[PDB]
């Protein structure tokens, strides 16, 4: 996260970790107790998911670690676009339970409206050229911003509607990489997942784009509830 | 551990894990759910325990992070000797489970014989030259020798009776650098404290110098039961 400061220790108590033999991956979100949303580009063969992570070099007494059991992406996801319907559903092997430094995010009820603050946070790129990494979670506020503008800013590919475009308009605050499959926090409420952007990310004038949680509302609960043949919106 | 091979992930559940921020420091013994035995020099001003760990890339699901609580040394140590009575006792922040990879390893009731075959267990260098360092831990069966040999071997600097010669005689097979504060067990019952040998690891008449655990008995009981005064044997 480019632009903030470390997040509090415990004001990211949702945010997953995905990682496999080769390292860090991306973030993620517990959402209950035994469900992780995450963005579908992160995925891998195989990786692990690490709960109530702060400091990578000074541990925290109560992280816990699961693997995947399950993973769902979109049915009508298009093959080569890796951005397309960024959204992946982790079923996790054994159900985590809440402690100090670990609790789920809640589904929003209805969507963000333009210009209302959010949280970013991650352990990814600090410095946009850099490959200089944390060992603590960075958190920044950024605001919804009008999708034109996203739409606009990368005119050469096309931005779908089911995304939120966020940030600041003379940049100096965005996600980076190895952000993705983080939560945007809008008001406490799960609104996106960090998806994708600019290169590097805070330039001026390119805003990331996050998947917008809500409209895949029926989806995830489809899912959840048993429902595996659940199409998302297009 | 030069000379050996992959430990089973289940035949080191009393295996622990120091650490700190800059990175691994020795290994450690759970003799019950409260205290770690391990090496005096491995101490350092702050670190952590890990517990249940094999693999350091693909994590157990049932691992434990303690801190410590309280550290004890024998009060008759000499100063500037960083081998001197290699026994520190540390008292852990909060109790440790039985688990599928975490059980406690019982105090001898008598000293191992001279012949006796014992296992030796570590993240230490496998190979004596290079700063090569496994994933998992390396375990390799050595002998209890005739406390002799190390007298003669190290004629220059003195080894105390309170301590196992135990290696191999021809070489090939010996604890190594960060392979300290492990346990020797022979036929299940915790014998020594890896502490010292010679440079490098595994060269013929040169066996390892482990502290004995048996010796230690009376100090280990009178200060976990309270009596922070207990001396140790000279
Ligand atoms: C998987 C995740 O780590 C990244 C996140 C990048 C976020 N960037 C900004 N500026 N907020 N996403 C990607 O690696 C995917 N990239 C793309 O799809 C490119 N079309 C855009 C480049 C970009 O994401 O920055
Ligand atoms: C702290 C611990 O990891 C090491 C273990 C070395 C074991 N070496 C062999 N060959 N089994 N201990 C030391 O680094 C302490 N070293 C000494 O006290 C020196 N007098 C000997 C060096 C040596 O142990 O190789």
């Amino acid at each position: 996260v480019f632009g903030g400061d470390e997040c509090n220790i415990n004001e990211h108590r949702s945010l997953v970790v995905l990682f496999n033999s080769n390292g860090f991956l991306c973030g993620g979100t517990l959402i209950n107790q035994d469900w992780v949303v995450t963005a579908a580009h992160c995925d891998s063969n195989n990786f692990q998911l690490l709960f109530g992570v702060h400091s990578k070099k000074i541990l925290n007494e109560d992280e816990q670690t699961r693997d995947p059991k399950e993973k769902f992406f979109c049915p009508n996801r298009k093959k080569d676009d890796e951005v397309d319907k960024d959204i992946m559903l982790i079923k996790l092997d054994s159900s985590v339970s809440n402690s100090e430094h670990i609790a789920p995010l809640s589904l929003p009820s209805s969507p963000p409206s333009v210009g209302s603050v959010c949280r970013i946070m991650g352990w990814g790129k600090t410095i946009p050229t850099k490959e200089i990494y944390p060992d603590v979670p960075h958190c920044a506020n950024i605001n919804i911003l009008d999708h034109a503008v996203c739409r606009t800013a990368y005119s050469w590919r096309q931005v779908a509607n089911t995304t939120l475009c966020a940030g600041i308009l003379q940049g100096g605050r965005d996600t980076c990489h190895f952000d993705s499959g983080g939560p945007l926090i809008c008001n406490g409420i799960f609104q996106g997942i960090v998806s994708w952007g600019g290169h590097p990310c805070g330039q001026p004038g390119e805003p990331g784009v996050y998947t917008k949680v809500f409209d895949y509302l029926d989806w995830i609960k489809s899912i959840i509830a048993g429902n595996k043949d659940a199409t998302c919106p297009p």
